[PDB]
Order: C-alpha cells, then structure tokens, then sequence
C-alpha cells in the first residue's frame, strides 16, 4: 500500500458531469478521490474507480464531513492537489415562492462548500508550490434565469470567490478557475421530451446539447500543465448558447 | 408620496441616498442598526421621512419593520438595499463567522426584504430595487473573498429577479461604487489615498453624493427601461 | 449675436434616438447643434431647434467634413463640451455575402468617426478641463447577432475606445462613456409586423420596447454632473433584453 | 493531414502556435510579411508545413495565399489570425495611419481571412477559427486605443461568426493573452518588468508556449464544444 499519484478531489461524482470529470482526471494519471452523499454511493464510486481512486461518503452542506474527509484523503492517499468542486442541487422557485430553506440549503451546497474545501485544501497546495482549484458554475450566472435566483447568487458568488482567491494565492502557483457548462446532457435533460431538447438546442450556435466528457475536457485542460497561466477565469463550455 | 425604505441610512452613501430620495419626493423610511440611529434619522428626515431600528440580519425583524411601514406609511415602492460592513481576511484566517456575517449582511439581507416587498410593488406594477454592489465583485482584492462573493451574489440575484418581476414594471438594478470618501478612507493619510485614487482615471476618490446620483437615477422615471443592470460609479478604476 | 451656453454636438440628430437626444439635451440647458447628412436634413434640424440650436450636414465617414463641422461649431457657437456620437447606419449580411464595402462603410462611419471627432473635440475639453463624449454603442456589441459582424466588431471598437480613452483624459474630468441601447421604438420597428414586435418584447423583461425618449434620458444622465464620477462605462437601456 | 495557417509565425507567439500545432498533427503553413520569413518558416516546419510571404493588408496576397494553399495542400480547416503590432500613441498624437494600419493589420485581416476560409470549413462541416486578442481589449491602457479597439472588434468579430457557423461545427474564438515575455519586453530590464510581474497574480510573465497551449486546446476535439468564447491567458493579470 503505497500512493504515489497526486490526488484530485471530485465532490459529487457520481454521474454524468462529476463521474467524467473523475475518469478523465484518472485517465490524466491522478489518483481521483470522488465523493457522494450517500455511503452506497461512496461505494460505487470506489467501485468504478478501482485501484486508482476512492469513493467517499460527505454531505458538502457539513463542515465537520468536509474536515474529517480531507484528513482521511490526507492520511491515507496524499494531500489535495486538484480540488473540482462539482457537488450541488438545484431549489427552483420564482422568489416569492422561494423560502428560506431553499435559499440557505443552496447557497450553503454551492457558495458555501467552495469556501470551506477550498480553505482546507490551501496549506497542502500552498506547502507543494503546485495546486488547481476548478469550480463548476454555470451558464445562468450570467445568462440569468428566473427562479434560479438562489443557485444563480450562489455560482456568482463562487465565481468572484475565485477571483479572490487567484491573487491571493497567485504567488504560490495556485490558479483557481470556473468552468461554467450550458446544456449538457444528462439525467435530467434525458428526462426532457425530444421537443424540450430540440428547444434547447435551438439556442445552442452549434445547435446540439453537450456531452459530460465536454466539460471533463475542459476540467482535464484547467488542471494540466497546459494551463498554467491561466487563472481566476471563467471557462465557458455552451457551445454558444452564452458567448462573453 | 411614494415610500422608499433605505437601510443603513445613518451616514456616508446610506444618508445621502435618503437625503436625495427625500429630495426626488420620496417619503424615505432609513434604517439603522441601533434605537439611538433610528431617532437620529427620524429628526435628520422630519416631516418627509421616519426612522426604524433593523438588523438586517434578523428576519423577524425585516418582517416587523416592512409591516410597520405598511401599517403607517404605505407600501414600500422603492427598496434600497445598503451595506458597507467588511470583515476581511486572506482565506486562510478568513474564519467562519467572518464569511456567514458578511453574507448574512449583505446577500441575505437582499434575498430576504425583496422577498418581502414584492407584493407591493407588484399590487402597484411600480417599483424599483436597488441594491449596493461594488466594484470588488468585478476587480477582485486579497482579503475580500467573502465581501467580493456576496455582493456578485446580489448583482446575480437581481438579474433573476428583474427576470421574474419585469412584465409588472418593477426594475431591480445594482450599483457599483468604487472607492468612496468614508470613515475608514479618511483615517488613512496623504501617501495611502494617493495610492487609491493613482488607480482612478478621474485621479480622485468619491464622495457618497455620487452613489446617491446614481441612485437617484435609477430610482426615477428618467431610468424605466434599465433593468437588471450594474451601473459602476468608479471614476474610471475599474471598466465594463 | 452671442452665444454663453455650453455647446454640444450630436451626430445624426434627425430622428429616433438622435432627434430626442439632441431634444433633451436643450431642454437641459445646452446649445444644441445636430448633424444631418444631407443639408435638407441639415436645414429640418434648424428649424426644429430654433434659435438654441443649429443643424449642420456632415457625413461622418470624411475628416475633412469632420474638421470643417467642428471648426464651423467653435467659430460660431463655442467649444464642443458634450458630444454624442450617434450617426451611423447599419449593412448587414452573412459573411460570405459580406462585401469589402459592406465592412469598411461601417465600420468607417461608427468607429473611424468616434475616433476622428473624439480626437477633434479633445483639446477644447481638456482647455476646459470639462468634457463629456458619450457614444451610442448597441446591445448586439454584447448580444452578438449573425449577420451583423461588421456592426458589432465597430460598436465593441468603439466602446473598448472608450475606455482607453477613459483612462487617458480622467484627469482632465473628461468622461468618456457609452450608451447601448435595446430595442427601441424607431421607424425601423414600425416598420416590422405587429408580431414581430411582439416576438421582440417578449424577449425584454420588462414585456414592451423602449422608446428614443429613454436612450435620452441616459445620454442627459450621463452628460449632467450627476455622472460626473462614472466613466469608461456601458450604461445598457435595453428593459433587461440583456444583463451584465 | 489537416491544413492550418498561422499567420505572423516567424517568432515569439505565432512561432510557439505553428510548431505545436505541428505537434498536433495539423500540416502547418506559416506566414511572414518577407520572403526571407517565410523560407525560414519551410525550413523550420520541414515536411510537416510550409512557408508562405504574406503582407495581412493585401486582400490580394490572402487570396493568393489562400488559393495557393488549397491548391498544394488543401483546404484551410484551423485558421489562426496572429498580428502583434502596435503603433501607440496617446490620442492627441495618434495620426490617421495610426489607427488605419493597426485597424487593417488586425480587425480587417481577421474579416478577409475568415470570409476566405469559409468555403472550405463548411464544407467539411468542421472548423476552427482562432483569433489572437489581447488583455488591452478588456483592460484598457492609455496610448494603445487603436490597438484596444481593434481587438475587442475582433472579439465581437468571432461572435457574431461563431452564431453564423455554429450548425456547420466550426467554431470561432479567441485567446486573450496578458504580459507574454518577447523581444521588447525583454528590452526593458529588472525593474520595469517587475512594474509588469506585479500585477499578474502568478507573479511572472507569461511565455509563448502558454499561449500556444491555449491554441492548441481551442483547436483539438477536447474543445469541440466551446464557440465565440474569449479564454484569457494571462497569469491573473485581468480576470473575467
């Protein structure tokens, strides 16, 4: 038993854009800690990810979860160098129907998960000289959406969050940066009608959804030497839908 | 007259957006934290305004005062949403307290009086919300991460919310100030505030009336079709 | 014959968003000279502006008609203390239809002439240490819209102008901003079917089109003490069509 | 192979772009403005690319080149545009050639080369069209506002093309970078290139290869769906 990868970290792994993000990073050659909420899902993670990763319990809502999952990654496999903040729900509502659980349960998933991992993954980067933090955000921090005012406050705030934290760690050659995916395919767009999803490509320039591994790429580009230079940023994967 | 709430109207850009609304007809009901503010702004506004006690932290208390002031006063037509606390630290001492305070004050602050004043606004298909940003959510400063996420969490925040509340003719819009005269700027001297305005194309720091310019504006029927905008007052420090 | 208000310039002041602009700004106080590119045109502004005003033709795309213009406006009426770049036209066309005219007229007449008579206005601005060059830029330098390739590249031109020059005049207190407007009521939307304009405000926020009047009432913010601490800015008037 | 053309490839960015996208796999044709470039370009690209003279303000020489390039080796399918002239000037010095040559050099090529490749991508229903910007398109700096708008009319070039081809699969972007180190910044010693570093968050200037790195991503299938994006590479110096 001995690890000698660099190890990412991928909360919310589980499927579609997490699950690709983590076997790209493993295909990259790190050795890719993925999380669930849920134990039985831990599980099939650890499953998938065989010899090179691990599946792990942790409710991103919960800072003691949060420490106690980075110390056993820590302990047993390495420190953090590749952190892709990829957990997080949606709570629609059309704000006056929004209350205040679903404002704090998604502000505290997204904005504040980002915030605490982010913290507790700083001294190892900071002690290697190397470190990556990706977040995923999304198209509706800029392209807003009605009822989405809780998720869209909270990838904003993830994002400026990130500005910060590139120039304060800029020195160290930490780069912290967002990929923000538009319509990508997933369980959810699978639940859609073909005519929902024609719809939404419609608005898409290169009139088609993305795919998971789409945003795994870009994920893969960010944390590789390749892009080095490239911090406090927003990597835009909409396929047109939202240029800026 | 129309009723325009203005939290954190005790002074600096708080007191002279009140002012300036008072100035545009408005009856502006200002908020400070303690009881001794709340009267002191009750004998600055007169006749044209009243003082209330808020912590915009507390709900209960959000609800109180918007219910008073539909009680007494009339509905809350134009809501400005002013913070200007700071709790910095680089990240790693950055502790718990410092990033929920700071949220709590700013962003919650927004999600939650908006909330509570759309019905009104809604019944008149008339109003404007307007919430304080800055311009460290656009140029990000070390120190600042939770202040910088929290105020691009409001500028996000009213975009949604001038999606969802346009059709009725409710414009929601936030305004950027860059750096502003205040307390804390004054107490630096000569050399340090040379270093911030050297950064200003306008080559000067500005003052509080700017921001209730800009405020004014946007609050008056000169400003009906913008909505779900940043208007930077910065003097030039930081660019669209 | 004397002339003591302060002068603004506003190019093509006919009709729509010009005509209000050049309007509102004598209600404001100023002396008001419009442009027109024909002298008929030139003769109609005139007479709409009576004795605190005066219409004058200028192509825009010709610098020796630029130099003559305002030479003209500094020897009769005073220094160009406010000037409102509005002039301009547009040709749209797919790229592959998009003629070498196609481009250069367009671009020629937005950003060649917000360069020339920027420039040209400079030196009685900075001797007043005083200025306002407030530029009518589009949502679609922003929003981007096929076919109008040649439009937006000058309209985000002259706005990233704007900014450089911004910077280099802020210590003069000149200001140097632009306006970008939406959809706005013109005799070009009149134009359009009853459906289409509705096509068009159900894609605004705030349900309807915007009228020239509102496009004024920026331009009179921006031009007033009231905006003297903005600059470098894009003020959006586009009843939420676009957010940023 | 895939053809691709770089233009402005004899050294620093546009030198770093041509030989890693001859990595890639791409058959690279490399310009320079002088025949003496471009026969060092054959003879650096070898049997992977070739060398072409090529003056970006001609429309008639892209043409040429264009037609030359799909007649020997086939249709254009990455068309990197990269000028890094400058001419600047503050406003008040900044003659009518000033602005024209900057504006012909950058804006008006990227119309003509990408009007010219066009036909070509469509037709193969793949494309990548990757135009060189700069941080001044969004961070503006004195003296250089010919150079400032050219670039971000580029970028606003590439969007609204990106729209126009999108269904085709030919995408259209643009690389922003920051402080790359070159000829002239290497002139400037210690001190003035520490003025630069400072304001970078990663604390250095950036390198060629970065940028060709960049490029190189926007190029691949790995970036197949990112269209009329601007990806900034420049160590934090300017931040979305």
């Amino acid at each position: 038993m001995t690890q000698e990868r660099k190890v990412a970290l991928v909360t919310g792994a589980s499927r579609g854009i997490g699950a690709a993000i983590a076997q790209q990073l493993i295909q990259d050659g790190y050795f890719v800690v993925g999380t669930a909420t849920s134990e039985s899902g831990a599980q099939k993670l650890t499953d998938s990810f065989g010899e090179q990763g691990a599946g792990l319990a942790l409710d991103v809502r919960n800072l003691d979860e949060i420490e106690a999952v980075v110390s056993h990654i820590e302990q047993n496999y390495g420190p953090v160098l590749v952190l892709v903040n990829n957990a997080g729900i949606t709570k629609d509502n059309l704000l006056l129907r929004m209350s205040e659980d679903d404002w704090d349960d998604i502000l505290n998933i997204h904005l504040k998960a980002v915030y605490r991992l982010s913290k507790r993954v700083l001294k190892g980067m900071t002690k290697a000289r190397f470190g990556r933090i990706i977040n995923i955000s999304s198209v509706v921090a800029h392209f807003a959406n009605p009822g989405q005012a809780n998720y869209s406050a909270a990838k904003a705030g993830i994002e400026a969050f990130s500005r910060s934290l590139a120039k304060e760690m800029g020195s160290r050659q930490i780069t912290v940066n967002s990929v923000a995916p538009g319509f990508i395919a997933t369980e959810m767009t699978d639940a859609l009608s073909e005519d929902i999803r024609k719809k939404m490509s419609d608005q898409v320039a290169l009139n088609r959804l993305g795919e998971p591994q789409d945003i795994a790429n870009a994920v893969s580009f960010l944390a590789s030497d390749k892009a080095g230079y490239i911090t406090g940023t927003v990597l835009h994967v909409n396929g047109g839908l939202y240029m800026a």
